């Protein structure tokens, strides 16, 4: 990694050889296209995982899903001269890629689904989720079948970085820089985009002092612990607005509502959207230990306040 | 933050943005202009302090002693100009620092002061004052780095963060330093140093804020946690235990996972072993043909210190 | 300046200070906001050069003509306001800026300064002001001084030239040429023409000014630089070259539709001629006399364009 | 190519395509041939009728002082009774006669010493190098020579470049910066350092413009300095004899210590230069010029101030 970098808040220029991390979260993972290693060899699993009955794999990954949609044309046409029959439909869900309970099963008009809905012929459960990985540098092929049921993301593409006082949680479609201000660490940027389950790697935080209750994007939706991970005046926030399309996170009262502090709210409860379903705005809300700026998300919906933002529709990730 | 790297041959320029740290930065060890707070309230802190009995000070880094370098003619006019007896006198350890136990003290014929040295006999490292300063900002030169440095009123036994560093990507990690710089990489399993370059001998703690991954305990740690490194699972050589006892008091050092000339690289499960850590050459510096290793790995590791060739607690004569 | 650079062939990665000169040869002039000195004065030294009796004002660079083109409202307001009644319009030459010989006038029915004008025949190229202008600094983002000096060279303050080793670059904002040395000798490798200036390149500004004419590709009417490295062995001055045309670009390709072999039966030099006939179709069969093995052909508007040396066994009229 | 300069304050960056010198890129590594054909031309030099080399840069010096055991080696390995020795010039390398030859009791080869009445430089070879792949590798510039067996009394056109701009100019090289700027109409020098005494003529296809008569360059041409307008400084002449046989030298626009200098029509002018102090330390403060400018010229080498040839005492 031979290469340059400038600081105009520190102007320096130091160049050379070290480590660096790129912020490659936006719409950049398009450019290079994914070929698992041996597509061949990936039909046959697929015929034994269809033995025991398992209804599919549901995806963690926007690159798992686009390389679904790229290799759906190239391996329906190959298996059809093997006259085995098992046709491939990919659905479409958009950002809300669930966690499910299954590894691989070993070598010994039905449909092979992909990303099934909660149907009742069977529900999230029963499917693989996270039986992948990557051979190196996720020309080059790079994908792994392994049957090796794990409830962390794949750590060959992930990232981490300090410099002094900065901060970073790097990932192909998760970000969150942090920074220290006043002793304490903070949170000023997080964004997503999508909604993966696979909990960060412990071999790629940053400063693990810290328990639950006092991080702001829980370790379930795939958040790093870390004390980096924080805001002050608000704890987890596991009633939030996390089953979104990208998103962002604002230090900013939204435009037409506004928090008037006070003493008598109730407690955590949920967070609510910023328009309700009556279809009138209420600027009645009250918070209890919370800095009187709000925080403010961009996502599908818009504004949705945190949980201690109470007034005087619901998240469901739980 | 808007800098990138090249790849020679592939022609590969990937540019973004992101955190960067680098190596070469550990290269230029005198290339800084060290600037304290101001000459005066400086020597009217120094003075507080011997006022209620210190004997002197003690450097924590390689810069400080500098620093103090430096400015010691300028600390030297202010007595002058003051009309104070108090003086400071500068000696020169080679790279070599302890623990002192206080911190700069509350405001409010030829003086001494040892700022850094031999200690003499006269009271020991508990009546000085070793860590006091806080960086504050790290460079404003246009290509050069200036450095100024801030006052502490409380005994903190951790380094400063200001200058520090540490990045993780795909099977690799660096912890940064101006004086230090530890790499490592995965390969079949866990990770393991293959780089690491130690240039003094400091006794300042690594903060724990700093420290990628924390999924490691005190018992197979490379660097002591004392001596100054991360508590990381990155931090360790598979095979080689905690290195409490080592050349880590010499002059730069650069760890090296190969054999040295003329030694014998064979493996032992019986010989001592786990003592102190003693020196590869005899006193008229000629290689030994007889060294044992306990459960290690085929390539030894050699330290490069003040004789040279040295060799860990796991290799006994 | 500060910054860093990069080489792929040297494989170097250096940094500090000294001095830079870049290929912003691309549609960056457009970005440039063109702010001429005090637009109340200019309206004054029109009027002046006006009442001495010179038709128009045939600009020499791109730049030129854009500024004019944007700030001819603004003057039209000024001399209204004014009430001078000297209407200004701006006409659109292609890329074919020619040569006008005359220098600003001193200081001390409707009146028609045309700017770029079509060679009528109301009145010649004379009485027309053609590089009365000077760039000030750092080539308001670029400043515009008049003067009243007649000159020929262009204007140095925006150029610029550099050899590190065995390359070479003759820039300009609207030109381009990348030298290079094998075996010996001199070429050219690249060359980029976003029009068609006729201000000769300045003799501060020419790397190893040692060679005469006869022994160029770009003469010095054209704008060509006055250098060794302006040679490609095989090929002499090109006087009658395709150089009237849209942004160039010289290939050491034969193009696509024809192909030369080399023979000494050829029809002399004479003068260069499209592949592409009147009617639409291509002449496959070409010869040469000395030139070397690999032959050059342009890429304008018109499409390619062969130079002199190649014949076929109301063109380009540049002379 | 694709390298670019900052904007530090303003925060914006042009990156894109180009040409870039620099000066602080400042380590290196020279190989020559190889232990063997080096070997072998250098023993038929010393059978043809000459007595040792002559140094030009100091590049080659360092190669033949980092090489000259290995030289020696090879020669004990071969049987042959030749052996070189490295003497030290301080930083002044002189010309000599003849290049090398081609390929077919102690005896002395000395690659750049004494001029003691042994043999003069007329038996001695000079410049016999061009340097044919320059940088590469872990940023150490290495640098691979071969062996050239023709006179040639010009630099190595490989190492060199020369840049310029709106109303900037340089001249560079390893050793060697020369800026130029433009105000009030022609060119000037307003920086100029020279780390070495070379005796190469600088390359006509990497001058800057050479509408120039060779009377008013200020570094003169056998010196080795570019043949173009933008060398000199105005009021001043060719420097043939100055300060130049010196070690870094600093061309600065200022007076010196304890000395004043006045713009006097009558004394007379144009001779050999002398240091601002004597012999003794004793600094002369008499110093009158024929026309020059207000701001007085002094180089700034081993001894402190030199003045030019157009100051007199």
């Amino acid at each position: 990694d031979q290469g340059c970098a400038i600081n105009f808040g520190k102007r320096e220029l130091k160049c050379g050889d070290g480590i660096f991390i790129f912020r490659d979260s936006d719409d950049w993972l398009n450019k290079y296209s994914y070929y698992p290693e041996d597509p061949v060899k990936l039909a046959s699993i697929v015929k034994a995982s269809f033995e025991e009955g398992k209804c599919g794999l549901n995806s963690v990954d926007s690159l798992e899903h686009e390389m679904w949609r790229s290799r759906a044309d190239e391996i329906n046409a190959i298996f059809e001269e093997n006259e085995v029959d098992i046709s491939v439909v990919v659905q479409d869900p958009k950002n809300v890629y669930q966690r499910g309970t299954h590894p691989f099963s070993r070598i010994r008009n039905g449909s092979f689904i992909i990303d099934g809905k909660s149907r009742k012929e069977c529900p999230f459960s029963n499917r693989v989720w996270n039986s992948f990985q990557i051979e190196e540098f996720g020309t080059r092929v790079y994908m792994d079948a392994v049957f090796e049921y794990t409830i962390d993301c794949d750590g060959s593409i992930l990232g981490a970085a300090v410099n002094g006082k900065k901060s970073a949680h790097g990932s192909p479609t998760f970000w969150m820089g942090s920074h220290e201000v006043n002793g304490t660490w903070m949170i000023h940027t997080l964004e997503a985009l999508d909604y993966k389950e696979c909990e960060w790697p412990l071999t790629h935080t940053i400063g693990t002092s810290v328990e639950e209750s006092e991080m702001f994007m829980p370790r379930s939706i795939g958040g790093p612990v870390s004390s980096h991970n924080h805001i002050p005046g608000y704890k987890v926030q596991t009633n939030g607005p996390w089953m979104q399309v990208p998103l962002e996170v604002k230090r900013e009262a939204c435009p037409g509502t506004s928090v008037i502090i006070d003493g008598n709210c109730d407690g955590r409860g949920k967070s609510t959207r910023s328009t309700t379903d009556s279809g009138k705005v209420i600027p009645e809300w009250c918070c209890r230990s919370c800095t009187m700026p709000p925080v403010s998300f961009h996502g599908s919906d818009g504004c949705w306040y945190p949980m201690e933002i109470r007034p005087r529709v619901r998240s469901w990730v739980t």
